[PDB]
């Protein structure tokens, strides 16, 4: 029926050493001065200087905003926007995971669309008339794929909720997908962000708006990620490079079609508790998959198959169970906590979390139409055994 | 050498103890508080438990809510400026160890301005004046920071936690009220409760231990081991027991010291911003095993009050049983088993171990640790 749109990065560089392309890209574009948007951890760890050392050798000017925090808030966006406005910069370089990537998008959008100074009013299909300030995006987790999506997610601390901004105008001009930038994640962070990448690919494979091209991207991403994540957590170089590619491929799909109830149930955790996005999604994933199983056609057979299960001869019910179990197994293998209680959730908040999840935009993509009671029940199931 | 005890001159205990605050303020003649706290406690309504009572009583207050876990030199300086501009004449610390310690730093520097750099307070701070008076209200069970003479600040430039020790920082009044603590999520109850256990076990076996602190610590171990599972489960009376036990532990350890658990946790906090309670909880049983031969009969006592039938056990057996009872508690309340699980990197172990070797807490440890012993302990705790 309806035609399907795809927004993608016009330019992207892939592989260990891809950040070495940045200075030429800047020179080709004629930009005069960057604002780097990042967090203090990435500065302390030397990750930012991997980029600035190259800029300095090429004679390219920059300034830094390093105030991003996980689950970046309206306060963070306003602070970074002020730094941008006083910096003399003409473009942005986002160095970090989803939290810096998203902050950078917000800054770049508001700078060219000042009617959105309050930040909150960007939620939804932001009616921006101008493209963002140009962004060069450098992910350091594997990851959110925020370098390739048209979305960014802000935490409204005053309202205790996360909100999603969807806007073609925010797409980065160039993405640099370089596992050298990602290797310093602690193993536990690799694990959570990697199962989050898997969640993007699984939810995107089964989302209501799925179509042929996104299905092809998502099923490839699932195969890459499921084959690489244990090795990446273990520190294998090639597995890290595979994770960097797979996490990105997932975004090429889900940006354009949507996610589901895993992300919808994780957003309130981020808002209520400041839970890390990756861990929250990882813990919820297999429970939501079980819930969705009967509403997914043949797709769990494909998921199980590319996660290593010999599905030949299984009934559809068996293949569905096998897909779920393969996710539980991966979570155990890479040390994801088994229960939400383990990561600071309170049972008393489940009613309110569930209403927030029901209302979350990601939930609308879920292949099964969730009810309040389904979400209450899933939180209890995930909370403790 | 005679042994010194510093304690709170005044303290109120039990559910509802914060109800005593407004009268304590009136009796002391203070004019205006600065509340030192964090944004979570404001959001959760915990601060309002206090400020609503103050408002009813006509008592003035302002808030500094910028404390973060593992408070930094930057936080201390920010809060000090807020204090200096607030018109306050006393401090109310509402929170866990992070706000309690920030509050102590503020109150000390306000009356001892030559320590404006913060770092210069490390060790036996040579302050001439008492802190601005502090009324301390813990909201975790917990650090016992309300009753110790210590506070712990993170130097981000030097990537290290440092301990400031000073009789001048003791709070004037502590209010130990489990109603203030009940909102901790279960996982936070678990980690802060095993941290309280750690304080009591390390204090029991520390080099400076003597009769009075031994009596306090073994009672605290009994209380905490008996209550923690129930408190994590939300039982009301268990929460009140935890509030008391965590404080009794501090009555001891403030005055004698801790050991290598705390010494190995400090660099985690500095390197990774690891929560103090979780770090200590994961390390505790491994360090206990390392220390066992240097602990006399005390692991028999620990095992007994943790519910082990030690009658008939050899000392070796009783020691192993104490270690296992701690492993069991950690499983039972959901403490992660390994440091890798909480974001530690193996590549950092050499540097973590040097930092732990040099940490002040390590000097109280009953076994004299070496660099190589600490490296091995990190590796042992890092993964199965
Ligand atoms: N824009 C989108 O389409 C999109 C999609 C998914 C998620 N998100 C958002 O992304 C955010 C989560 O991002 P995330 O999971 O990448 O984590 P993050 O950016 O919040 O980072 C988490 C932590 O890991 C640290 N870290 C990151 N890279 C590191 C490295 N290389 N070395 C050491 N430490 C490193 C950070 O400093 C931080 O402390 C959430 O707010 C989520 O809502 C956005
Ligand atoms: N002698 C001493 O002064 C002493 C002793 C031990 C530890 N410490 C220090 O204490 C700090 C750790 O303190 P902590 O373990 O109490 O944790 P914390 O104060 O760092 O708080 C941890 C988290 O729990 C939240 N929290 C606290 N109370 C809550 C409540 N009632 N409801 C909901 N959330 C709540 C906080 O907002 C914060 O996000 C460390 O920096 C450590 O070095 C000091
Ligand atoms: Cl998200
Ligand atoms: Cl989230
Ligand atoms: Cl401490
Ligand atoms: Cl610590
Ligand atoms: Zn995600
Ligand atoms: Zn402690």
């Amino acid at each position: 029926m309806m035609a399907n749109r795809m927004i993608l990065n016009e330019t992207a560089w892939f592989g260990r050493g891809a950040v070495g392309a940045l200075t030429d890209e800047v020179k080709r574009r004629g930009y005069q001065k960057a604002l780097i948007v990042t967090d203090k951890t990435l500065v302390q760890c030397g990750v930012v200087a991997k980029v600035t050392d190259k800029m300095d050798a090429a004679g390219l000017a920059w300034a830094i905003y390093d105030g991003v925090v996980p689950n970046p808030t309206i306060t963070v966006v306003k602070e970074g926007l002020g730094v941008f406005q006083n910096s003399g910069a003409d473009y942005l370089i986002a160095i970090g995971g989803g939290s810096p990537q998203d902050t950078c998008k917000a800054i770049g959008i508001i700078s060219n669309n000042p009617e959105f100074a309050d930040v909150r009013s960007l939620e939804g299909l932001s009616p921006t008339n101008k493209p963002s300030v140009p962004i060069l995006a450098i992910p350091t987790t594997a990851g959110t794929a925020a370098e390739v999506t048209i979305n960014y997610v802000i935490t409204d601390e005053e309202k205790r909720r996360k909100f999603v901004c969807v806007d073609p105008h925010d797409i980065p001009q160039v993405a640099f997908i370089d596992a050298d930038m990602m290797d310093g994640c602690p193993p536990a962070l690799k694990a959570a962000t990697g199962v989050d990448a898997l969640t993007h690919a699984i939810e995107g494979y089964i989302t209501r708006g799925a179509w042929a091209l996104t299905d092809a991207l998502h099923i490839k991403a699932i195969e890459i990620i499921a084959g690489a994540l244990r090795g990446s957590v273990a520190g294998d170089k090639d597995a890290g490079e595979e994770m960097a590619l797979g996490q990105y491929v997932a975004g090429m799909g889900f940006s354009n079609v949507g996610l589901g109830l895993v992300h919808g149930m994780a957003h309130p955790l981020g808002a209520f508790y400041n839970t890390p996005h990756g861990v929250a999604n990882a813990i919820l994933l297999p429970h939501v998959m079980r819930y969705n199983a009967d509403f997914t056609g043949e797709k769990y057979r494909d998921i199980a198959r590319v996660m290593g299960v010999k599905v030949e001869g299984m009934s559809l019910e068996e293949a569905r169970n096998a897909a779920v179990e393969a996710v539980f197994a991966l979570n155990r293998d890479v040390g994801i906590p088994p229960h939400l209680r383990d990561v600071g959730v309170r049972k008393e908040d489940i009613p309110a979390l569930a209403q927030a999840a029901l209302d979350d935009v990601c939930t609308g993509g879920n292949p099964r139409e969730a009810t309040l009671e389904d979400i209450v029940e899933l939180y209890h199931t995930a909370w403790l055994e």
